[PDB]
């Protein structure tokens, strides 16, 4: 009943405005706290070394010149009367999926309600180009599949995390209930100067289409499903512990 | 043979001093690539936002305003002349145990070797600040060693942690699971000089019940901790509960 | 008539919106670049070192993530159709006098207008406390500013000099008059409280002790603690004239 | 006696070692409070929205993630023992002059030390490239600097002007003498250059060259072509009194 919601892409981005939207078919007892800008590539990290800016919009709208680690924890922490019980994290702009968990800060918004003990949901909307993001599909379709999931609860310790595939509300094929898959991890680097001739570099992500698992995530939202993976903060490789010898 | 290193705390720190030497017990074809600055709680984040800034202090070292997965893709993909065989990373001023691996940039250097396709290990030195870096020092050469003689699987990579001991005194070491503590985060409020409000995030050490079989059982025993991880965050077992649809 | 306005506050900042409202007084022909964020004490400094951000957020308003001179030369070489015939600056929350002035933002978007080659005029209001909010009285400035800037504009000054104007806290119908002022000088009480931070590393805040000393009759200060309005032409050349011929053996 | 010394191209630059061999001919009692990094452009802005952070690397040296301006303070009011009687600002890498002044941290450095009621003194150093190296003669600023300033320091001059001094880019034995000059005015030469990040988002880069024009003969930038040190005194009154009788109307 008392949900809190964060994302990576920031207190004014149209993706919160949108989960607001769904959480609130959910329950009345909404709180928002959210970074004051975009995140991408920021993960699981959080604001150690600097002091944390907290600006009040209204009673329950709050931006936070952080993570969203960072806003997950203020919530919790020192926002909200109490713990929620739920936290969700985006609508994000775009997919998370496979490898990008790793570093997707709406994920670890996700993630760091998990390690407070709160049941926690990732979502995330696919979109196509400058972005048309259809949103009214994640907004359709939100409310009850986390309507059933909370109904079904499901393990501590484990995080859902939603993709919703580029496709109009009406035509979304499904869902399922997919693993997290790998694609190629495609780094670059490009290299220039700066005018007054410094070097510097920029990073990139080159994201090919190749062949993935057909359990995976990225084969749902390809078929048009929405794609739904229980992740959890174990790391463990547990299969390999075994080997071993000679400890 | 090819060793690339990095670090959370700094090119300049004293932990990837004792890692270079540690190195050069297996290989005299070292490479550094570390942050300028000592860095906390970065995670697996990278630099997609602001360019990159690189400096070369010799041949074989360069400090790279960025995280340690910005400085391992750094060097995977321009600094070195081709791949390296093994990415070391640490050794962290202080342990990387339990919840904390999903906020390390220690461990998260590691993980970016692993995605990259590379033998990967993230290196932390426990302490009370004054560390035992002879401690690291002593055994990490031929347990690191032993390791790449025996193979491990791929996209696996070991973070070892190594007990607030003297040298002589570490008890041996153990093949251990990645343990779970009590989220244990504190948010301290307080008035800038100007008196608008701000907020310092830190973390105490919770109050798990520690599993017997984990890292930090291992560490509080006085051994060294080895832990194989994997980039897998799919809760598995979890996936079948699945009511009411496929996977 | 080709007017350009930027401040310190922020593009989202109430005192901007004022500004806004007065430079269409003035003319219909108003464009906008300023700061995403707040820019307390950023002076006449800019933006090198990394790149610069600009967002449109509509035909001739843009927010720029770097300081008001940054956004006074992103207008003027690359934002704007051609040079503004005028930069304005503000209006800032809170007044600009004394030695503030080589360190506010409000003021340095003026200056690099005036650098440029443009009539250039920073606004800033004098507001009180209860006892935290500001209470801005912003109808002040907006009530006062356009006939000032109209007349300035219409009588025109020199090349190479740009206008600081304050207005007092004072409604609208109570300021006393306007006077051409010089710049006051206050005592400089800058202070380091030194503190601890939740990993018991130690930090400073820098901030200033104010305090009500006396000033020169005819600054800027005095004319706004007499509910004047304060306008101080201000120039960039910082020789001190008078001094150079002082020698200990050299030309010049 | 007591001199506290700050630059803009922070606490590992060779201009302010080379700052220290001048301040060490004129005292033993020298301070060191600099910045951690290179801060081109900063002017005389300081840091009021984020915290200042102090690392101490000797008994007398100290490097701070601020600004010059934040060096001088932290230096005055918190690091030295008393105030300083001599505040030296640089030497930079690169001169200081004409519209220059307005944005240089290195200057603004001495203003600050100004404000806070010291004598003070900026140092610019002029130098050229040999293709991307900069190649600068630090030798003749440190040939120079030491008699000028202990000069200056035995003469009086007035409470608050600083002095703004600029070495020229010649061999030692090479500069033509001193000449006390007026602040020049060149051309404005900024311009933006439009880029696209590596995810396709556009950006620019500020590009603020010198403006390549005639300027007055009393200028430093007429002195330091000329193979002359300039010095320029400098003061913190920016109101243009000439004009204020015409502006009533
Ligand atoms: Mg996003
Ligand atoms: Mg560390
Ligand atoms: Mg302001
Ligand atoms: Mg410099």
């Amino acid at each position: 009943m008392r949900i809190l919601l964060t994302n990576d892409d920031g207190i004014h981005a149209e993706g919160l405005a949108v989960l607001e939207r769904i959480a609130r078919k959910l329950s009345d007892d909404v709180w928002v706290v959210a970074p004051e800008t975009d995140q991408s590539g920021l993960a699981h990290s959080l604001t150690l070394l600097e002091p944390l800016r907290l600006r009040q919009i209204d009673a329950r709208h709050f931006a936070l010149r952080g993570t969203p680690t960072d806003c997950v924890i203020m919530g919790v922490r020192h926002v909200l009367p109490g713990a929620p019980d739920l936290v969700l994290s985006g609508v994000n702009s775009g997919a998370n999926m496979a490898d990008d968990v790793t570093y997707s800060g709406t994920v670890a918004g996700a993630m760091e309600g998990t390690l407070l003990g709160v049941r926690a949901i990732a979502l995330s909307q696919e979109y196509e180009y400058r972005r048309i993001v259809p949103w009214e599909t994640a907004e359709a379709h939100a409310p009850e599949l986390i309507g059933r999931l909370m109904e079904a609860g499901w393990p501590e310790g484990v995080l859902l995390n939603l993709n919703f595939p580029n496709c109009a509300p009406e035509e979304v094929k499904g869902v399922r209930v997919t693993a997290q898959g790998k694609l190629s991890h495609d780094a670059r680097l490009d290299e220039r100067r700066d005018g007054r001739g410094f070097p510097y570099f920029w990073l990139h992500f080159g994201r090919g289409k190749a062949p993935v698992a057909d359990d995976s995530d990225i084969a749902a939202i390809r078929s048009g499903c929405i794609s739904m993976t229980p992740l959890h903060l174990d790391l463990t490789a547990h299969k390999v512990r075994a080997e071993l010898g000679a400890a």
